[PDB]
């Protein structure tokens, strides 16, 4: 059998506060199933150390969704409760196979929409500038579909080695750190003031592939979801 992610200690904290959605938003595995050896080609322990997600097909996913810890239900939090909600990861994004065009690897999402997607992107122009094989943030500052509802930023070019991300939400401000460097510094999330259904996600959410059979693949060496408070 493939080795289960829960067979080592590294990911137990996040698995204790997550459900897995695969191959769609429908539930694949409860937190307890994840902690108790849930495994498949879509979600297994890779190289003895990575929590690896794999998925093919347009808008399909293999993605963790933040839950209340210790067998609780779906969590919802606000962007301005005075604490800092933090997601920290270390991700090896391999070269993506032909046909994979965008893979969302971390999110802040709510009942209505994604406040934030961090995604690998094969190629895109942002603000008149071309980028290739890179990591992008897409922040929603509204619920519409016109471009003024989004702020998109080049976070980093993809590296062969592990790349760390820290997503901090405090007092309606979003900070994204990559490999220890602040890239997005206090992006305003005030549009979401009043929303109490936000949560973190992470894994592989396959967006707009050119082939339905091409398999997105993303490896986490570390993932934690925490609330920092006094």
């Amino acid at each position: 059998f493939l080795t289960a992610v829960s067979s080592i200690d590294t990911f137990l904290p996040v698995l204790n506060e997550a459900k897995l959605q695969w191959p769609t938003s429908a539930l694949a595995a409860s937190s307890e199933e994840l902690l108790g050896g849930y495994v498949g080609s879509q979600f297994y322990l890779q190289d003895g150390k990575y929590m690896q997600f794999q998925i093919a097909g347009s808008s399909n996913r293999c993605e963790l969704r933040q839950m209340i810890p210790d067998g609780g239900s779906e969590i919802g939090w606000a962007v301005d409760d005075g604490t800092t909600h933090t997601a920290t990861s270390s991700i090896v994004v391999p070269e993506q196979v032909d046909g994979v065009e965008e893979v969302t690897i971390m999110q802040i999402h709510s009942g209505e929409a994604p406040q934030l997607r961090i995604s690998w992107i094969r190629s895109k122009s942002l603000d008149g500038v071309a980028y290739e094989d890179f990591i992008m943030s897409t922040v929603r500052i509204g619920t519409g579909d016109s471009s003024d509802n989004f702020v998109k930023t080049h976070l980093a070019d993809r590296t062969a080695g592990a790349m760390s991300f820290q997503i901090d939400v405090k007092d309606s401000k979003l900070t994204i750190t990559v490999n220890g460097n602040v890239v997005v510094n206090g992006q305003d999330l005030s549009f979401w003031d009043g929303t109490d259904s936000c949560y973190f996600k992470a894994g592989a959410y396959n967006n707009n592939p050119t082939s339905e059979s091409a398999t997105a693949r993303i490896k986490f060496a570390a993932l934690a979801w925490v609330d920092h408070h006094h």
